[PDB]
Parts: C-alpha cells; sequence; structure tokens
C-alpha cells in the first residue's frame, strides 16, 4: 500500500532520491538509510512500476512486495559488501544499461524481466567469504555444487526458492513457456557473474564488437539467443562490476565495504591456519594499488569492451572510470 | 597480548556464576564461544579424555561460532558462549559430585554450545506462517531447534572438524542420542512437561552414600541434563541484573526486529514484538513469574542449597523489574 | 487412454471394480493391476469426486491427476509392502471408516480432506526399511530428522513437497486460514502413524471411549481439536493397520508382501554384519506366530477399542479379525 | 559350493572384454556392482596402497549398490558395475600402460561406480520441465550428473562406509578433484566437445620413449580418464552381442516408461520414448553411427592398435542391428 512498497515518513526526502533511478550515480546509499534498509525493495518496486513489469506480467503487488522483502531478508545484513545494498546498485545499474539508446526495443519485456530479476537475485544469502573458502573447508554447499560456481549456483537456488514462500510467487501468472524462457535465462546469466567466467565472456564480448551489426535503426542486431543471452551476461556483468565507474564518491565507500569484506575473510583464514587469500591479509595490504590493477586489468578491459558495443552511449561512463583510476594512483604511498 | 592479560584473567571466573561474558566477546575479538569452549575442555581434560586434538577442536569451535548469526541480537554467539558456560557451572554443583560420567558433560556441554547455532532471529511461528524452507521441512515441529541439531551434528563433517573422530562407535551413538534429546528439549513447548517431571523427581529425589544425588536409569540422568541445559538457556533473570539487563535489551531488540518485519508484511505482530505497544518491565516480570522462577526453585530444590545464591539473585532481579514497570 | 470418447474394455472392468470403493474388502490388488500400476490415484481419483471434494476446494482436475501421478511415482515399486498399493489401500479404508454411522456428519470437509490427504502421502519415498535401520547407519535421512520419526517426517515432508512440482498444487485455492489447519491437521495425523506413538494414541481412544459423549442422535460429540484430531489420528492408524481385519484373501497377501520386506531388510543387515531386527530372519522366523501375536497385542486392542468407540458399527470388521486370528493361530505348527 | 564356484569362475573373466555380467548379476544375489569391484581393487591391490579396511569397503561398496534403483531398467547396479568393470579393462590398454598413477586409477574406478548412483530412470529434462526439487537444486544444469556426485560423495559417511579414511587431505583433495570431472563428462551435453578434444589429442598424439602415450599436464591426464569412462559408459553396441541386445532392451524399456508417464502427463514424449511409434533396430544403427562408432574410431585411433577387436565388434554388431530393420 505504500508509496514505495515501504513505509517511511521521510517519504518526501526518498522519493526525491528515488527521482534518479535512470542515472547512472544514484545515491543508493541514502536511499538505503532513507528506506530503513529496503533498497532493494524501494529499488526493484520502482523499477517494475517504471517498466510497467506489474501490469505486463500480471503481478499482483503485494506479491511483488511481499517476495522482494524476502528476497532482501535473504541478504546478509553483517556482509559489508555482498548484502542488499550491492543488489540494489546491481539492478539499478542493469536498468540503466538496459535502457542505453543502442539497444532500444532490441530485448523483450521477458527478457528485460530477466536480466533485472538476475540482478536482484545474483548475490542472495552471500556469507562474505569466497568460493575457494567453502572449497577448503569442505563446506556442505561445495560438497552439494561438486566445487563448481558454488556460491552461483546457490544465489540461483535461493532466488528460486523463495518464491516458493507465502505470497512470493511473482511468476505466477507467466505461462509455463514464459517461465521456462525466463528461468533459463535468468540462470545463464547468474551463472556468468562467476569470476572463472570473465575471460571468456570478454572474450566473446569482444567477438561480437569485431563483427557488430546494427538495424535498420540505430540499434545492436542480435539474432541468434546465444548472442542475446550474451549481451544480456555482460550487461548484468558489467553491471556488478560498475563500482569503479560510478562518481568517486559513491565508488570509495565501494572499496571500503569490499576491503571490510576481504580482509575478514583473511582474518578466519588466519585463525584457521589456511593460506590468506590474495587481498585479504590487513597487515599487508595496498588498498590503492589493488583498485588501480583491478581497473587495469579488469574493470577497464571490460567497460572499454562495453563501450564499444553501444558506443558512444557509455563514453561518460568510461570516462568516470579513468579519472577514478587516477585518483586511487594519486593516494598510494611512495 | 596486552589484554591477553585481561581476558585470561577475565577467564578466571569460568567457574563463577557471573561471567563477564561480554567483556570476554570483546577481549577475544568476538569468540566468547571458542575461548569459552577451550578453557572448558582444558579445565576438564576433556581433550585428553576423548582423544581430541586440540586444532580440532578450535577448528569446530570457530566453525561453529562462525554459524551464529552476528547480526541478531539475542540469539547469537554470546547467548551461546553465555549457555554453556551457565552449564558448565550447573555441572561443577556440589549436588552432582562425581554423578555424570565424562561423555555425559561432554554431551551437556556440546548440546549446549549448538543448541541455537544458525537461530535467524524469528521465532518458529514466523518461519511456519511464511512457508519457509526449514518448517516444511520439519514440518512446522520443533522447526528451529531440530534445525541447531542438524547444522551442529553437520559441521563436524567439515575439514578437521571432527572432534569425535576418536571416540568408540558406542560412545559416539551414546553421545549423539543424549544431545539429541538435550538440545530438543530445549524448545519452549517442551517446557511445562519438563518441568513436571524435573518436580516429580525432586518429591521421589534420592540421594547416594556420598550424599550426591541418585541417578540410575538413562530416563532420570538425561531429564536432569535436558533441564541442566534448559535452566541455562533461561539463566538470565538470575544473573546480576547488570548482566540481565544486557540480556533484556537484547531479546527485546531482536522481538522488535521480528514485529517490524511482520507488520512491512501485513503478518499478524507476535506477543511482545510490536516496538509501539510494548510492556518490557512487564512482560520481564510475567517472564520470571510464570517461568524462570518456577523452573529455577525446583533446581535450587533439586541440588540444594547450592542454587540459593543463584534464586536469591532472581527474585532481587525480579522485585527491581516491578518497581520499573510505568504507572 | 480411452478411445473415440468411450471406455476401453479395460477402463470398463476397473470402472466395475470401483464400485466397491465404499466398502471394506475392496480387491485393491486386482485394481492395482487393472489401472496399470496407479491404484493410488484411481482410487484418490474416485473418492474426491465421490466426495464432492473437488468443486468443495476448487481443485483443479487436472491439478488433481497430475499432483495424484506424481505423489504415486514417488512409492517405491520394488518394495513389496510400503508401495503404493498400500498407500491407496489405507487411502480406502480411512474413506470407509469416515462414513461409519456413528460418525456421520461429524467431521467437516476439510478435516475429511486432512484424513484422505494425510492417508495417501503417510508413507510415500518409503525405502523398506525401519527408522531403526536408518538410524544404525547413520543415514542422512536420520541425520536431518535427529533420529525422530525419521520416516514419518520424510513422508510428510516429501509429501507436502510434491505439490510444488508443474501443475501439482491441488490446494493453490485454499485461503491461507484452511491450508495452516489442514497443513497442521494432516502433519498431526501422520506423525501419529509411527508405532513409537502407539500405545499413548490407544490410552488416549480408551480413556475417550470411557467419557464418550453422544446426542440425540447416535452420532458421536468432538468439542475441541485435542479430541477431533485425537479420532482422526486413530482412524488413519487403525486403517494403516487394517491388514488383519480385512477378508483373509486379502490379508495374507498384505502378510506375504510385509513378510518379504522384513526378510530382505534382514538379509541387508545380515550382509552388513548388524543384528537382524525382530522377525527379519527368512532362516529364524514364525510368520503365523509373529501375525498372531501382532493381533493379540497390537491390531485387536486397537480395533476393539475402535468398536466400542462407533459400537456398533465395527462389529463385522471385529468378527473378521478374530476369524482371521484363529485361521493363522490354527496353522501354527506344533 | 555351486552358485559360489559359478560366480568365482565368472569372475575369473574381470579382466576380459565381454564379462557375463547378468550372469554375475543374478550368481550373486543382484549384487554384481559390490562383487565386481571388490574384485577389481584386490586385482589392482587398491585395498593395500590405500589402507582401506576391507570391511568398511564391503560396507561402501552394498551402500553404494543400494542406492542405484531396482525397478530401473537400464541405468541400475548392473550398468554400474558394467561401466566399472569396461574402464578396469581400458585401463589396462597397452598404449596406456605405466601412465596413470595409483590415485589416478582409483579415481577412474570410483567414478565409474558412481556415476549413474540414484538415477530416478528418466531424463534431465523431464526433471526439469516436472520442476523436480533435485532441478530446481542444480539450476536445471547437468541436474542428474551433480546429483550423483553428491550421493556417491554423501554415502561415504553412513556408518562404516568411508573407504578413503586414511588418505591424506592431499590425495583426498587431488581424488575428489578427479572424480566430479570424470563423471560430469558422463553428461552427453558434453559429449561433442569431449570427442572434440580428444581428436585433437589424437592428432597431436606424443607417445613415449617406451612406445606408451604421453601425459604431461592434469588437463590432458583428466582429458583421457573423462573420455575413458565416457567410452566405458557408451561401451554397450561394442560388447558381444549377447550382452549388446539385453543392454538394448534394457535401455529401450525405460526409454518406453518416460514416455508413458510423459504421455499420461500430457507432456511431449520425448525422442525415442514412444512405444507406438518407435524404431528400436533403426535407433541402435543411428546411436552407432552418430556417437559410439565415432567416439570409439576415436579412442581407438588414440590406443591404436589396442582396441581393434572392440572397434570390430562394433561395426559387426552394428550391421547385425542394421540386417535387422525390416521393411
Ligand atoms: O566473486 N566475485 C564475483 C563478482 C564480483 C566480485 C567483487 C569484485 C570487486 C568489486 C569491487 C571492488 O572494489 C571496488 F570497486 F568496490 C573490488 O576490489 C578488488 C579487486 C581488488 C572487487 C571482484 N572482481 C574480481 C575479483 C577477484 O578477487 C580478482 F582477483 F579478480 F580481483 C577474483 F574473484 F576474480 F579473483 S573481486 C567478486
Ligand atoms: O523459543 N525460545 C526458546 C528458548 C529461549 C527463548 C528466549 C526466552 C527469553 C530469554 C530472555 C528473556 O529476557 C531476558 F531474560 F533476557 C526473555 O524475555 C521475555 C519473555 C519476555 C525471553 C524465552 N522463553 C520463552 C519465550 C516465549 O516467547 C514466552 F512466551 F514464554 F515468553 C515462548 F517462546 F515461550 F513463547 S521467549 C526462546
Ligand atoms: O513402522 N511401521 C509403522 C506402521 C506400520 C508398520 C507395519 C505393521 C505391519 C503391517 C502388516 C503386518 O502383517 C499383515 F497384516 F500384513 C505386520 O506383520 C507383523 C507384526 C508382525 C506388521 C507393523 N506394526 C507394528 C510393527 C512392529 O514391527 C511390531 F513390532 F509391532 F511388530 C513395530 F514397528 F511396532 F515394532 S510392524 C510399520
Ligand atoms: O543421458 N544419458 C547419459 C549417458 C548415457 C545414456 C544412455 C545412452 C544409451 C546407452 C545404450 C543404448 O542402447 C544400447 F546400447 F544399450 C542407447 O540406445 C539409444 C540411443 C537410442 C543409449 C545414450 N547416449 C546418448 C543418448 C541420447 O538420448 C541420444 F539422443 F544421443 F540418443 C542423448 F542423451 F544424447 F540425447 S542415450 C543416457
Ligand atoms: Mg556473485
Ligand atoms: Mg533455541
Ligand atoms: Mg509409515
Ligand atoms: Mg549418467
Ligand atoms: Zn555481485
Ligand atoms: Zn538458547
Ligand atoms: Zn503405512
Ligand atoms: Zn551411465
Amino acid at each position: 500500500i505504500p508509496r514505495f512498497g515501504v513505509k517511511t515518513e521521510q517519504e518526501d526526502v526518498l522519493a526525491k532520491e528515488l527521482e534518479d533511478v535512470n542515472k547512472w550515480g544514484l545515491h543508493v546509499f541514502r536511499i538505503a538509510e532513507l528506506s530503513g534498509n529496503r533498497p532493494l525493495t524501494v529499488i526493484m518496486h520502482t523499477i517494475f512500476q517504471e517498466r510497467d513489469l506489474l501490469k505486463t506480467f500480471k503481478i499482483p503487488v503485494d506479491t511483488l512486495i511481499t517476495y522482494l522483502m524476502t528476497l532482501e531478508d535473504h541478504y546478509h545484513a553483517d556482509v559489508a559488501y555482498h548484502n542488499n545494498i550491492h543488489a540494489a546498485d546491481v539492478v539499478q545499474s542493469t536498468h540503466v544499461l538496459l535502457s542505453t539508446p543502442a539497444l532500444e526495443a532490441v530485448f523483450t519485456d521477458l527478457e528485460i524481466l530477466a536480466a533485472i530479476f538476475a540482478s536482484a537475485i545474483h548475490d542472495v544469502d552471500h556469507p562474505g567469504v569466497s568460493n575457494q573458502f567453502l572449497i577448503n573447508t569442505n563446506s556442505e554447499l561445495a560438497l552439494m555444487y561438486n566445487d563448481s560456481s558454488v556460491l552461483e549456483n546457490h544465489h540461483l537456488a535461493v532466488g528460486f526458492k523463495l518464491l516458493q514462500e507465502e505470497n512470493c510467487d511473482i511468476f505466477q501468472n507467466l505461462t509455463k513457456k514464459q517461465r521456462q524462457s525466463l528461468r533459463k535465462m535468468v540462470i545463464d546469466i547468474v551463472l556468468a557473474t562467476d569470476m572463472s567466467k570473465h575471460m571468456n565472456l570478454l572474450a566473446d564480448l569482444k567477438t561480437m564488437v569485431e563483427t557488430k551489426k546494427v538495424t535498420s535503426s540505430g540499434v545492436l542486431l542480435l539474432d541468434n539467443y546465444s548472442d542475446r543471452i550474451q549481451v544480456l551476461q555482460n550487461m548484468v556483468h558489467c553491471a556488478d562490476l560498475s563500482n569503479p565507474t560510478k562518481p568517486l564518491q559513491l565508488y570509495r565507500q565501494w572499496t571500503d565495504r569490499i576491503m571490510e569484506e576481504f580482509f575478514r575473510q583473511g582474518d578466519r583464514e588466519r585463525e584457521r591456519g589456511m593460506e590468506i587469500s590474495p587481498m585479504c591479509d590487513k597487515h599487508n595490504a595496498s588498498v590503492e594499488k589493488s583498485q588501480v590493477g583491478f581497473i587495469d586489468y579488469i574493470v577497464h578491459p571490460l567497460w572499454e569492451t562495453w563501450a564499444d558495443l553501444v558506443h558512444p552511449d557509455a563514453q561518460d561512463i568510461l570516462d568516470t572510470l579513468e579519472d577514478n583510476r587516477e585518483w586511487y594512483q594519486s593516494t598510494i604511498p611512495q
């Protein structure tokens, strides 16, 4: 019943912040505070209303909100980076990428719903530790998933399982064919968020750029499921790795959070007498140098390629990335 | 190791009722369950007795502690540490000197450590009402309690975590049964009938030629251990007021958060979970009058009279809250 | 399965057999054969139609059939006794007991649905081995359910979980109120099928018969949930232990099956160097003596008490039981 | 006795392609996986090398065999015993002599033993289409294959079933990875790529000073092991005609049962699963021509001329079934 799916007297200020939902650089942390730590719920609701997804897929509003609160509730409040705010941020970022001029009218409502839903559940129930940590401790999770994309497989399973809780099935009115297509796309997208698949994804993105085709309109031509799903996988992957491309003020908050999470894993590994994972040793860390390297070897190569695919739609994003790259470089203790 | 001195000194009270469990949490860097459990195992020489390699014990303790939710106000690793330490004290009670075997002692302490592991901070009914996977798995029956048990045992399977690797098959079988029995008894839905048998036992109470309580059959020995851990789980109001108020603050925060969740979901708000219509003080007095005092009064009878100081503290605490009940 | 809209020869014969669905002693085995091993699906369907349960609870017919076949599919065809035929028999038996004159107009449609649904899923996915066998082998099932009513808890979990497969939620149209009540009653009933609960269950039944109340009609009076569910638990429990009360021809087929299942467990326990459970040693067995003891110590005491509760409705059932008891008795070799 | 000797006499062909596995199934009281595995373990001296207590091996084997479905026509304990035995023979081929370590041998054999455990007798697609809990768990990806691994590993935890209890952490970590890699490769959705990489290796075939195959990295090594088990899994058509025919009747019966289930549920009937419109003989020839022969031809190329007889038996059977095609 509430205007943003969540009760809030600061609804005025919250409403104002949400006006930037279509903009790169939304004040997601402010929205998290104003919504009473319900950024995923309010942002998803706003986006669904904005894209008219409730009517298009006959999703009852109470069901949508119940599912969103349930999903958000399963992101860990104690985890510094992989929590509901990161989830809300990836959802909103994907939302903007989907609206890029170069992709206008390219994707169907079902593909849009898939990319957005995938973004929302992509890190649900994340414990704050890597796949390797879960594997080396012989966790029940790694056992169930045979050490392959353990967390990613788990995020998907949880995201879908929650649809079964009371009044949570937001896809109850989709046909069997829509549900099967939606389910396959969502799975393909989330499994692509595993960094072990980064290089092959990027390689394929580049190949697409090299043989890039556009329709009579000025938009990208995507013929087969293979090319369509590949763009969606890279889009959500880009959103997941979009932190360095956001206004510095936001970027630095993300860096502080992921570092806090990395160090916590590092402390746990140390306690258990395990080899400390890269960048997880608070006693031997180089936050700034690590951000520069992160940009140079991962983020920039990816976004430069994405920028080429949708040229010149993402020039400003690429420019921000570079300005941010320099800032961290300039703060490296000599 | 500057603080390593404060922690060590603080731990000197591991045998005293009223340990500064919260200070220990901070000093140990939020590892009260691990530190306290380790101290007690060393103290009771449990590692040698059951040949538990030290590295295996600590790895399991950290693993168990890691599965308690840091974001939950009351049902976290601190509560777990508190219940273990309290069980440890109740075990050392005079009236039970040399009564229980080292395996029964291990069981009571182990059960205490894992009794609330992976608690989500919401009640069984909330899990049931939402059709949660946990409730579906356990058929809405002692949902969380069954889960705590399953998780506690399952974690023994992680790398270098099997602390019972050197127990015999017979020992494992007996330990497993006792633990299950003890933890399932922590379900408040078992409280009443649990208390009845505790009274009935105090009525026909018998003593050995040593002045120590006489426990024959499994049924009686397990019932005593069950109530012992149950008393430890409901020992908050018996601790010095200062610790007690911190526990009340914590449980109320947890309750209110559940109520906030129920409200935003359009669900009926659970008793005492509505922050807009609460009676914190009145609920504590009712909690003491109808549950905690009747329970501890009886335990104080069974182990008469080493628990006298505990019961007197309880009654003083009740009066204090009573005096704070709004007009 | 039909043709040109008319029944096939087999279907017609099956239909004729189902005419005895309201009678004690249905040829359930012939029905299993005639239905292509779908006794549970056909008997449940016949009963739902007969009691107008589809309209009452707005259960779409295709959803009911799909769920029934799915549920039946999860009973093990390789298990001699605890299979879909046993399930179908308990369902049909419960169905007959529900119609006893002494209980006319006593239970609500929801309570009737609960008793029948509970009967249908009460042994689903039964492995053919006892709880103790599962406990002694440290099976995953035993681990999950803490060695407590392991199989009974599993039967319920599976029965409910299957409602989540494609087009299987037969309760999709019930209100949350109806669903919570149905679920609680179903759970209470199935958990009551654990033999460990037999004695206390019988004690409470005797107690009820002592304080038994009636009305202007020879109908029983059940004031609260406690007495209503108690009667329902014992009813299904009686149905589960009704083999000895059936005509000898049927009773003997059940005895052969339970003995085969027992001996199979015994052989597995012997293979493994485990102590052979009571009556599971095919080399040291007393089939006749065991059936006599089964009747004297469990079955007769239970049905005698139930007969009292609904006197004289169960007179013929009791008489049949006693005749069968005498037959097995006279069969004991000296 | 008699049936005991007949069995022991049959087990003598354990190292030969064409073992009378069905006869062994009958003679052992439906314990083909257990007796054949144990025999092979003795034959390779695996109990000694890895210090596997015999009671633990027999207990695990019976347990694993117990988790294969007796009511499933093809994917049951007999198929598992067969794939195990076939892999055992393929491991002894001359071209591979002295190549694999004992752990890699164990991996290939263990993987073979558990590769289809708890198979329901229906395809991944059927499980996905019905929204089964299994498919939800594994995200519709290699659902059954992932499940077989999970169950095979989980069963080591039952009472006295951990046949790897004496392996070092290093051995366990390596064995686990290899087994996972091998079993996941048995998913037919990976056939094409597997055959491609195999052919590539056949073209860049690096022999050794002993004429045996040369495998540097873990990648080449596992690739051969994965393809070996895959070949074993798809070896029915290369066995003596009397065996091959029994396998065909079984897979057809399993396919038809799935088809009847799909039909009764109003689902599209899967390829070759419609008993009312089938071409058994025709389908076998197609299976040999597009998958089995292409795979074994490449394998024979890798171990040339080691599998010449196996390959010839295949072409032979192919012609038998072909001539069986009515017109
Ligand atoms: O697992 N995972 C999937 C998606 C995203 C993320 C967070 C994501 C990430 C997001 C924001 C980050 O910082 C900032 F943008 F907030 C950040 O900082 C660090 C790499 C140094 C990392 C990572 N991408 C690759 C990561 C690796 O550790 C790498 F070595 F490449 F750096 C990995 F996993 F590839 F080995 S971590 C983590
Ligand atoms: O479920 N559960 C099991 C063991 C312990 C606890 C916490 C335990 C508890 C612990 C410390 C408490 O306060 C303070 F001692 F810290 C406390 O305060 C409240 C009753 C008002 C409650 C409870 N025992 C019974 C509880 C009930 O909600 C009751 F209605 F009785 F109050 C219940 F569950 F019985 F209905 S809650 C909760
Ligand atoms: O576990 N379980 C629950 C419900 C029903 C059944 C089958 C059920 C049963 C059903 C038909 C039987 O025979 C015939 F009626 F088909 C039958 O024969 C045997 C007791 C010897 C037993 C049993 N009820 C109690 C059983 C016990 O093994 C007993 F010791 F009493 F015999 C038990 F479990 F009580 F120890 S088994 C089994
Ligand atoms: O799923 N699966 C994994 C491993 C082995 C098997 C049995 C295995 C198989 C084994 C023995 C068979 O017959 C006989 F050798 F026993 C047999 O007959 C059929 C192809 C028609 C099939 C299959 N391999 C590929 C199969 C396909 O259905 C194909 F379309 F190719 F025929 C699949 F899955 F590729 F689409 S089935 C099945
Ligand atoms: Mg992720
Ligand atoms: Mg608890
Ligand atoms: Mg049963
Ligand atoms: Mg397979
Ligand atoms: Zn992410
Ligand atoms: Zn507790
Ligand atoms: Zn039954
Ligand atoms: Zn196979």
